[PDB]
C-alpha cells in the first residue's frame, strides 16, 4: 500500500490548456499526455499551412511535455493519431517517423468526425520515465 | 515474476452492461474504466435532456464505478471524451470540470461519427488506486 | 531509479507494419498492442466478407501477438473498438465475445469517420504480462 | 521521485514489551525484521524456569504474537537466527524449533554466543515477508 | 526479463574506510546494508580512547556519516545489531544509543560476542531503507 | 489486495544438504537468504581438514553452488557475515575471501563467535539480489 508518486506535468513551452485537463499526468513511471493539436505554444493558435504544419507543431509541443518530465521521444510506448482526412494518412506518417526515430511505439490511427478549434490532426500519447532497458 | 492482482469491478451502482465488456478492470494498481454514456444505472436507458445531462449522468457512473474500486475523480490520470458532435464542446467541458474538481486529468477530446445507443457523449478513463502522494 | 524492460513485440504471425508503429511494446508489465484491422498477416490485405471476417481476423491477429509476448486473451484489460459502420455493433459483439471468454476487459467502441485501408473495423488493446491472480 | 514506502511498528501486549529504543518489529514494504526474542515471559519480566527447552517454547511463543500482530504465521518466516549459551543445546532446541514449521523452511543462522541478554539460554530472531507468498519450487 | 534494480557501494571519507573487500555500505534497490562499525577514528585507524562508552559514541557517528553518504538519517533505520565485549556494558551502551532515535525504533538483535576485529568493546551494524517511508502504526 | 511475490526453497547436491528444519537458502522476491555454511564437505557430512583457510575455501566453494542454484554469482552479493573461532585468523580468511569478489564489495559483519555447529573454525552466510543490477557509484 505504498503512496505512489502522481505529478503534473506543465511546461510554457507548450500551449496553455484550452479546456480542464493538465499537459500530462506522470503516475508512478507512466506519463499520460493529452492529445496535443497543432497549436503554438506562444499564442495557443492553430499553426498555419494546413495538416502537415500542424502534425510537426503537435509533435514539437509532444516533445517539450516528455522533456518537462524528464523524457524524450524515445520513452514513448503508445501513440494515438486523430485525422479530421484519411486521405492525410500518407503525409501525416512520413512527418511523425521524423520524430519516432526507433523503438517505434505501439500506435492507432484513424479518421474522427472533427476536432477542436478545428485542427485537422490531434496526437496523444503514453509514455514511461526511464531508465528503460 | 510476481502475480499481480486482477480484478474485475462491477457494481450494481453503474449500468449493467450493453455488450461483452467488463464496469472497469484493476491491474496492478491501475484501473482501466469503460466508456460511459449517459445511462440511468436502473434503467439502463439513456437520460433525457441531450447531452448536457448525458454528460452529467456518465459522470456519476464513472464516480460509482471509481468508488467500488476504493478510488474518486482524484485518482482518474486520463480520460476520454467522445462527442457526437463538436458544437457541445463548451458545454461538456462545463459539465466535466464540475466533477474533476483538480489535479485534471490528461484527456483527449474530439467528434466521432456515432455512439452507441445514439449517446450525445460517451467518456472512458484510467484511474491509479490510492494512496497517491 | 530501477531500468524498466521495454521490448518491442514483433511475430510473422501478425501482419507487417504499414506505417511507423511496432505490432506491440511491452513495458515493464504492460504491453500496449498497436490497432488491428482485419489484415491476412501472409499478404498484408483485408480480408473479404466485410466486417465480421475483418473483426475475426484482426482478433486473431491481436492473439498471434499477445502469444509472441507470453500471453493470451485472458490477459487483456482493456480494448478500443473502432467500428466503420454503428450498424455492424451487434455483429461485432457478436465475434468479439468468442474470444475474450472470460474476466471480459475494459471496452470502449464507437463509430469513427474512417480507418485506414477502408477497413470496417480496427481493434487495440492492452494487457499485462502474468501471472495474473 | 520516489514511491512512499508503508512502515508499521509491531507492538503486541502478547510478547514481551521492547522497554527502550527498539521494537518488537518493523514492517518495511513487504519485510517484516522482528527483534531477537528471548524465553521471557510477558507478564513477568524475566526468563521462564526450567532451562533452555522451556526457554526455546517461550521464544517461538512470544515470536509467533509478533507475527500475527504483523498480519503473518510462520509461513511466512524467510530467514531465522538462533542463538545459544551452549552449542551443545542446538538439537534439543531444534526438536522444538521444528515444530513450528511443516515445509519450505527458512534460512537460518545458529551459533553459540558468548553471553544473551537477561541470562538467556537461547534468543530467536526472524525476517518474514508478508504475503500472499508463491512457492515455485 | 526483470528489471534492473540500482546497487550504490556507498565510501565516504568521514567514517573510517573499509580496508579489503568490503564496503562500508551497499544500497540495493531501496535497502542499505550497513557494515559493523566499530569505535575507530576515522584518521587514526585505531580506536578511540577511554573504553565502551566512547567508542559507543564514536560508532553511531560513523553509522550517521554512512547514513548521510546514503541520503538517509536515523529515521531510516529499520533493523540495528549491537554487539559488545561485555554483556553488562549494554545499559551504558543503550544511554548513548538512545540520543540517536526518538520513536518509530528500529528492530535489534544486541549480545555479547567472543571478540570483535580491533579488541573493540562495541560494534553497531544496521540496515535502512531508503525514503520516503510512511510510518502508519 | 497485494501482489503474490515469489519464494524458492534452493537445494543442491553441490553443497551439504540442509539436514533437518532449515534450508540452503530462501529466494523471496529479488533477495536471496544464505544459511550459514561451515567448511563441509559435501558428501563426508563433516569438516574437511587442514584449519581455517581449508574451511573457508570449502565454505565459499559451498555459498557458490548455492549462489548458482539460484541463478546468481558472487557479484550478486550485497551483505556476508564472517564468523570466526578466532579473531586472529580474519587475515588468512581474508586472503581466501578476496579471491571471490573483484569491486562492488558486499557489506560485511565479521568476528569471533563463542562456538560453531559442527566445531567450525568459519562460517560464512550471505544475502544477495538477483539480477539485472546496476552499478552506480
Amino acid at each position: 500500500m505504498s503512496s505512489l508518486v502522481r505529478r503534473i506535468i506543465s511546461t510554457a513551452k507548450a500551449p496553455a490548456a484550452i479546456g480542464p485537463y493538465s499537459q500530462a499526468v506522470l503516475v508512478d513511471r507512466t506519463i499520460y499526455i493529452s492529445g496535443q493539436l497543432g497549436m503554438d505554444p506562444a499564442s495557443g493558435q492553430l499553426v498555419p499551412g494546413g495538416v502537415v504544419e500542424e502534425a510537426k507543431q503537435a509533435l514539437t509541443n509532444i516533445g517539450e511535455i516528455l522533456k518537462a518530465a524528464g523524457c524524450d521521444f524515445t520513452n514513448v510506448v503508445k501513440a494515438t493519431v486523430l485525422l479530421a482526412d484519411i486521405n492525410d494518412f500518407s503525409a501525416v506518417n512520413d512527418v511523425y517517423k521524423q520524430y519516432f526515430q526507433s523503438s517505434f511505439p505501439a500506435r492507432a490511427a484513424y479518421q474522427v468526425a472533427a476536432l477542436p478549434k478545428g485542427g485537422r490532426v490531434e496526437i496523444a500519447a503514453i509514455a514511461v520515465q526511464g531508465p528503460l532497458t
